[PDB]
């Protein structure tokens, strides 16, 4: 029992982080197979953040420009390309700690752990969701770029993030592992502001579940709902439409509890409406949106 | 910027993880050098667990008797013997992966990484607390016993924890490496109760200055107060007492955002009285209390 805002083991990812240094700028890489993925601007100095033409910054860039260590033995680069806005290193040995991997692209909406790293030395792992303005709230201090995010298949690690920016309102974007920007995103110091933040409902929802199956049923209501009208009150609350696709998804946990997924829907809405008047769920004031309902079997059968 | 519940990368510890069965019981061990480690209640049906006596169980057991399984390949078990709660099983092989490690026993209110496992196997990782009453609120199915927690030092691994017992509240309660229990439990299925679980203050004041780092400031309030005033308005509202240890403790974030620890506990203060208004801070519409003033510093600074 209990339930905790969990991140996948690290290890795996661990033996993957290198260092990337291009002149002065020093950021993190994953080193796959004889490949070290990085954020094309390791090229930029802070000056060419402004308006960066990185066709331009890289003719200026030879292999031997690119100095990657991992632990304290530097790698030779034998190649560069770039792929959208992450840099590919050709290097003369393959990671010999390289797990089975995929590149995956998420949805807004889904989790994944993320192992903040600096110097290419892990320094801490939590747990995001990648927001439906595809902005993620991160922990990212200045080097810790080239962090990646990541949802571990037993012993298949899929990379779905790697960390370049963080907006001028704090929040972060960053690509999947072939350099695509997740949202409109672009690497460059200007003006980039977020959409909506919206609440991940499925995800609540997921975590209502969640707390019933460990004891907190104090919200459970004696009402239901319509997908339509619950979605009326969810738009009025910032709240993701809830479409089928979201109800077949919860049908396991709606099984395991017996509370009908339109029947948790409907205290969902009473809670929107009625607010948690200083009540907890699963030690939250607020409700969690930043549990799958995957997460959320994951965690409640057991699985490693 | 941005401020996570953030555990420790758990390659260190994952590495160390074995099964460990005895007859029908499979939990999870500890295996540093040629030792390793589990809960003494490995050797109970949970018929035995009612009123266990555990020298007349173990006398019952020889070597041979405890099967430890690291991956897929089994370790030959030379001795056992009993410390306190904990099993120490001998082993003829040295744990090629064995990290430099301590044993430590931590104080109420000090935070660590959990890993929970599952036959051995790594499932997840997130950041707890020693409360107060000397549970901890955790994750732990079935299975989930020997799960450790740790705190790292570079490349120094702390071992504070051991999971042995969910109390009927669904509250988690274990033992440091030496076997000893955390506050007063004892591994037997009987009437446990745990006391009053009070609120870490120093952890909340230390997260209130996470806040105003990362740029939440509407909470920082014109008052000041004493540490008799605040431990009086601490008391009603089940915080724990503030000694001149813990505003010495403070005094680097104290110094970083300019604001005396005794002014951020009269915003505290008001905080308690006057509540959050609907408001959140750092996400959160409660008071976060599992962060020390080390991880807020270690976080915001970027140790690795
Ligand atoms: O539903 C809302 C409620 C309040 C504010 C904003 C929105 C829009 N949310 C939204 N989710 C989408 C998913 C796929 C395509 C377009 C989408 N728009
Ligand atoms: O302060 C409180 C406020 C409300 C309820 C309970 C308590 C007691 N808390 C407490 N912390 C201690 C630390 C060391 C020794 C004894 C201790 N008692």
């Amino acid at each position: 029992s209990g339930f905790r805002k969990m991140a996948f083991p690290s290890g795996k990812v661990e033996g993957c982080m290198v260092q990337v240094t291009c002149g002065t700028t020093t950021l993190n890489g994953l080193w796959l197979d004889d490949v070290v993925y990085c954020p094309r601007h390791v090229i930029c100095t802070s000056e060419d953040m402004l308006n960066p033409n990185y066709e331009d910054l890289l003719i200026r860039k030879s292999n031997h420009n690119f100095l990657v260590q991992a632990g304290n033995v530097q790698l030779r680069v034998i190649g560069h390309s770039m792929q959208n806005c992450v840099l590919k290193l050709k290097v003369d040995t393959a990671n010999p700690k390289t797990p089975k991997y995929k590149f995956v692209r998420i949805q807004p909406g889904q989790t994944f752990s993320v192992l903040a790293c600096y110097n290419g030395s892990p320094s801490g792992v939590y747990q995001c969701a990648m927001r439906p303005n595809f902005t993620i709230k991160g922990s990212f201090l200045n080097g810790s770029c080239g962090s990646v995010g990541f949802n571990i298949d037993y012993d298949c690690v899929s990379f779905c993030y790697m960390h370049h920016m963080e907006l001028p309102t704090g929040v972060h974007a960053g690509t999947d592992l072939e350099g695509n920007f997740y949202g409109p995103f672009v690497d460059r110091q200007t003006a980039q502001a977020a959409g909506t933040d919206t609440t991940i409902t499925v995800n609540v929802l997921a975590w209502l579940y969640a707390a019933v199956i460990n004891g907190d049923r104090w919200f459970l209501n004696r009402f239901t709902t319509t997908l339509n009208d619950f979605n009326l009150v969810a738009m009025k609350y910032n709240y993701e439409p809830l479409t089928q696709d979201h109800v077949d998804i919860l049908g396991p946990l709606s099984a395991q509890t017996g509370i009908a997924v339109l029947d948790m829907c409907a205290s969902l809405k009473e809670l929107l409406q009625n607010g948690m008047n200083g009540r907890t769920i699963l030690g939250s004031a607020l409700l969690e949106d930043e549990f799958t309902p995957f997460d959320v079997v994951r965690q409640c059968s057991g699985v490693t």
